[PDB]
């Protein structure tokens, strides 16, 4: 049957135990007692930064690619958080160092825990999973290997479909993270501007909100990779507003709008598969029971609405097969969407 950790849990396997200890250390000294807050937000970040830095194509002809998930980012963090990608990830790198050397982890193993609690946190998310087996990067991944806001949409494609054999429309799956998610770094007249008008809830509010008429930039126009959002405090990245209105790719986003259970299983299965990015799955040891029950969407709304001032006429509908759905609208004042402070420091 099972292992009983000393704390009397029980897991499918005795190697799992020891996260219990780096669980309660973080969602306490890092998460500010469980919550889906800027610390959250970023440890799911990194997780993509880690693990998509690898390139088969590379390796093929002769070049190091980088080691997908191996936690070269934090190892490494001198190089590659310098990387134009990864601007602004050496903030939560710092402050998830002490943690690894504190309870003798891999860096890339803490990478993906930290994603997979962070997430835990964020009601509606899906139940993480979480495999344990990253050796240590010994080489810091290359440059022109994390996607940018600014690329055009078959680069990303390219990209996504290099490092893991990923198609169109996991590119769409793996974008949902953007539903808990706040941008520091593009607009630099103001940090923390959220994706969509629910960075605490893991919804589809982002793929709803990504498909309305642009109206007006947040803070500052004349961003790179920044194009106007339909709601005050909301940012909007051009290379999300042009997936959400690709022929290749449009279908898919919408398909997410007022469908909770293709939102979680789609985007449990895309996560899962980028933290075994440069492993073998065969490997690695299953430690999903250390890994908290995620939590319901509270209240009494519908999954998927339009926010308050916003209909169905604001909506540039991108999907030929199927209209988009006619949500209900919250009722009030068009509101303006909350900045996420990042950590102070
Ligand atoms: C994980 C998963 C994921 C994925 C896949 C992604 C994908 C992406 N993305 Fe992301 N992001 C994210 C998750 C993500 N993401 C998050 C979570 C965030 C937030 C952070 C904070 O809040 O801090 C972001 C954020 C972000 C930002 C902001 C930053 C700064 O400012 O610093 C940007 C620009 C981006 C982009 C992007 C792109 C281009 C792509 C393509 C693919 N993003
Ligand atoms: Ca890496
Ligand atoms: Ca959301």
């Amino acid at each position: 049957k099972r292992a009983t950790c000393s704390n009397g849990k029980t897991v499918g396997d005795a190697s799992c135990c020891a996260w219990f200890d780096v669980l309660d250390d973080i969602q306490q000294n890092l998460f500010h007692g469980g919550q889906c807050g800027a610390e959250a937000h970023e440890s799911i970040r990194l997780v993509f930064h880690d693990s998509i830095a690898i390139s088969p194509r590379m390796e093929a002809q002769g070049k190091f690619g980088g080691g997908g998930a191996d936690g070269s980012i934090m190892i490494f963090d001198d190089i590659e958080t310098a990387f134009h990608p990864n601007i602004g990830l050496d903030e939560i790198v710092k402050l998830q160092k002490p943690f690894v050397q504190k309870h003798g982890v891999t860096p890339g193993d803490f990478i993906a825990f930290a994603g997979r609690v962070a997430l835990s946190n964020c009601p509606g998310a899906p139940q993480m999973n979480f495999f344990t087996g990253r050796a240590p990067a010994t080489q810091p991944a290359p440059d022109g290997l994390v996607p940018e806001p600014f690329h055009t949409v078959d680069q990303i494609i390219e990209r996504v479909n290099d490092a893991g054999e990923f198609d169109e429309l996991e590119l769409v799956w793996m974008l949902s993270a953007h539903s808990v998610a706040a941008v520091n770094d593009v607009d630099p007249t103001v940090q923390g501007l959220p994706f969509d008008s629910t960075p605490g809830i893991f919804d589809s509010q982002f793929f709803v909100e990504t498909q309305l008429r642009g109206t007006a930039f947040p803070g500052s126009g004349g961003n790179q990779g920044e194009v106007e959002s339909p709601l005050p405090g909301e940012i909007r990245i051009q290379s999300d507003e042009t997936i959400a209105r690709d022929s290749r790719t449009a279908c898919e986003w919408q398909s997410f709008v007022n469908n909770q259970s293709k939102l979680v299983d789609d985007f449990q299965f895309i996560f899962l598969a980028l933290t075994q990015l440069g492993q073998d799955p065969n490997a690695m040891t299953d430690c999903s029971d250390v890994i908290p029950q995620s939590k319901p969407i509270p209240g009494n709304l519908p999954f998927s609405f339009f926010p308050a001032g916003k209909t169905i006429k604001d909506v540039e509908q991108a999907c030929a097969e199927t209209p988009f759905p006619t949500l209900t609208t919250l009722p009030g004042p068009e509101t303006s969407v909350q900045r996420i402070p990042p950590p102070p420091g």
